[PDB]
């Protein structure tokens, strides 16, 4: 579970969306397993605007945050799972490191700021749901 608060929104995995965010809709996005909801509250996160390939990313399943280098945002293959059938996600950037399915939602962050958040993984991949060309979520 998890999810980026930025100004007046909260970004979720779309597979982890729940009524109230249904219910407060501002966009989602099934091909990138991306949905964002609106909130009474201001959020502290910030989004990063540029190309790193290097961050830190939030594992549950360890209580660790671990570095790793993550390729580009692309359209990649990912396996069924209770969630999805077997098909193409896009924006997706895979790196090295430990996940399990309930690891989804922690968060990827560079230098900049946030990048994005866990999405996919399994035999010693993660793989993550980019944020940073969403410009709307914070100077938009
Ligand atoms: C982090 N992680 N995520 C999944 C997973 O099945 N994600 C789907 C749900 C949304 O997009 C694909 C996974 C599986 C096995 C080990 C790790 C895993
Ligand atoms: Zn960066």
């Amino acid at each position: 579970s998890g999810a980026i608060y930025v100004g007046n929104y909260r970004v979720v995995n779309r597979h982890l969306a729940t009524h109230n965010d249904w219910a407060n809709l501002v966009w989602e996005d099934s091909s990138r397993d991306l949905l964002v909801s609106s909130t009474t509250a201001q959020g502290c996160d910030t989004i990063a605007r540029c190309d790193c390939q290097t961050g830190v990313y939030y594992c549950s399943s360890r209580r660790k945050h671990y570095p790793v280098s993550f390729s580009k945002p692309s359209l990649i293959f990912v396996e069924a799972s209770e969630y999805y059938p077997a098909r193409y996600q896009s924006h997706l950037m895979l790196a090295v490191g430990h996940s399990e399915p309930g690891d989804c939602g922690g968060i990827l962050r560079c230098q900049h700021g946030v990048v994005g958040i866990v999405s996919t993984g399994g035999n010693g991949l993660v793989g993550f749901a980019d944020v940073r060309d969403l410009l709307w979520l914070d100077e938009e």
